[PDB]
């Protein structure tokens, strides 16, 4: 499957693509404002994620640090990134279907649109000013708006027991971005697409 990753933000981002235990394609790349990066993702990929990282510094060897979304200091991510990270999430070719969603379960750093470029389903978007409106206790100094599980590490926010409800913090994310997951047991906003669809992830779609 082809994913085109487009940075429409006015600032540079470092895109990342991983399935948690391995890079997807090259795993990460710098995207200046306006740049597009096309990656290929193996069919049947389960649990892939794409996210943006902000305020990164890397040396010649691809080692460094980012203020949001850092994946163990690598330019080419092999593992998932440190919150806060708006997440594009996908599982491909699962019994004939693709499943896509956007998630704020790990916080929010950059607005995002996640849409198919082929026919048969709709896209999803979270483009509200979540960082600007972020509650004081969830604001991340490096930038972004943390989720409450990251900040407070309770069973209720992290849904550790498999039983949890919405919270004042999850309702904030849900109010601004209804089409994104706001906590682990949120009513699903997953979109079902035809198997082997292709996609575009746009940072700062507005």
């Amino acid at each position: 499957a082809t994913f085109e990753i487009v940075n429409r933000c006015s600032y540079t981002v470092w895109a990342a693509a991983s399935k948690g235990d391995a890079a997807l394609d090259a795993g990460g790349r710098q995207l200046n404002s306006g740049e597009s990066w096309t990656i290929n993702v193996e069919p049947g990929t389960n649990g892939g994620k794409i996210w943006a990282r902000t305020d990164c510094y890397f040396d010649d060897s691809g080692s460094g640090i980012c203020k949001t979304g850092d994946c163990g200091g690598l330019l080419r991510c092999k593992r998932f990134g440190r919150p806060p990270t708006t997440l594009a999430e996908f599982s491909l070719n699962q019994y004939g279907k693709d499943y896509i969603d956007i998630s704020n379960i790990k916080g929010f750093n950059v607005p995002m649109d996640f849409s198919p470029t082929t026919r048969g389903c709709r896209g999803v978007r979270c483009a509200a000013d979540i960082v600007g409106q972020c509650p004081a206790k969830l604001k991340a100094p490096g930038g972004g708006c943390n989720d409450a599980c990251t900040v407070f590490q309770t069973s209720e926010y992290c849904c550790t027991t498999g039983k949890c409800g919405p919270t004042e913090y999850s309702r904030f994310f849900k109010r601004l971005c209804p089409d994104a997951f706001s906590y682990v047991l949120d009513k699903p906003t997953t979109v079902t697409c035809p198997g082997s669809s292709n996609y575009r992830v746009t940072f700062c779609p507005t």
